């Protein structure tokens, strides 16, 4: 399919027999899902994202069926906010990303998806992540008003402050809008600046 980024891009996955929900998610390595048990061994992990780090189990060699299409690979298996679809198993898939529907450069999962950006007159490395609603670039010095707000990732929630209406160039397309500035690890571009320059997940 082609999917486009105005809503989640939540699908149904079947794993050891069972249906659940979970969302595309670009901007993750690793395939990681709520508590559940597996069929297999495993051993323990930890990831992150925003926020620090969750303990996980890590069951490798675990077959997936995304949206129809087969995968067998790693699933870490935790605390996780919300069930994610990550670049591991999102390779076996086919999937890619595509501005401007595939006008546009096509982006491989094979690593992590960073692009150039431009901000604030500034040019900055960010993560094209389609499983963030929002964008949040590292602390940075733009003028302006802005207000408080929280938005929360793998590890827990952070402080960040909300400007609204600010210019974001990516790779060259220009998008205008909400930007959340933090202490983040990595800058993330998120679905509400996507959807303007008409990025897509294809399989
Ligand atoms: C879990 C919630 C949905 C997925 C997640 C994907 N975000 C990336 C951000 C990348 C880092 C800043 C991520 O978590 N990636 C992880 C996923 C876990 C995984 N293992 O794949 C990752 O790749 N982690 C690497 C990065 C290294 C960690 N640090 C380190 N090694 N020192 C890793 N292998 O652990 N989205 C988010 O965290 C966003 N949250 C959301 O969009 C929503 N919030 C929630 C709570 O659902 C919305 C309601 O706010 C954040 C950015 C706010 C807009």
């Amino acid at each position: 399919p082609q999917i486009t980024l105005w809503k989640r891009p939540l699908v149904t996955i079947r794993i050891g027999g069972q249906l659940k929900e979970a969302l595309l998610d670009t901007g993750a390595d690793d395939t990681v899902i709520e508590e559940l048990n597996l069929p297999g061994c495993w051993k323990p992990k930890l990831i992150g994202g925003i926020g620090g780090f969750i303990k996980v189990r890590q069951y490798d060699q675990i077959p997936v069926e995304i949206a129809g299409h087969k995968a067998i690979g790693t699933v870490l298996v935790g605390p996780t906010p919300v069930n994610i679809i990550g670049r591991n198993l999102l390779t076996q898939i086919g999937a890619t990303l595509n501005f401007c529907g595939g006008g546009g450069p096509q982006i491989t999962l094979w690593k992590r998806p960073l692009v150039t950006i431009r901000i604030g007159g500034q040019l900055k490395e960010a993560l094209l992540d389609t499983g963030a609603d929002d964008t949040v670039i590292e602390e940075l010095n733009l003028p302006g008003c802005w207000k408080p707000k929280l938005i929360g990732g793998i590890a827990g929630f952070i402080k960040v402050r909300q400007y609204d209406q600010i210019p974001v160039e990516i790779a060259g397309h220009k998008a205008i809008g909400t930007v959340l500035v933090g202490p983040t690890p990595v800058n993330i571009i998120g679905r509400n600046l996507l959807t303007q320059i008409g990025a897509t997940l294809n399989f």
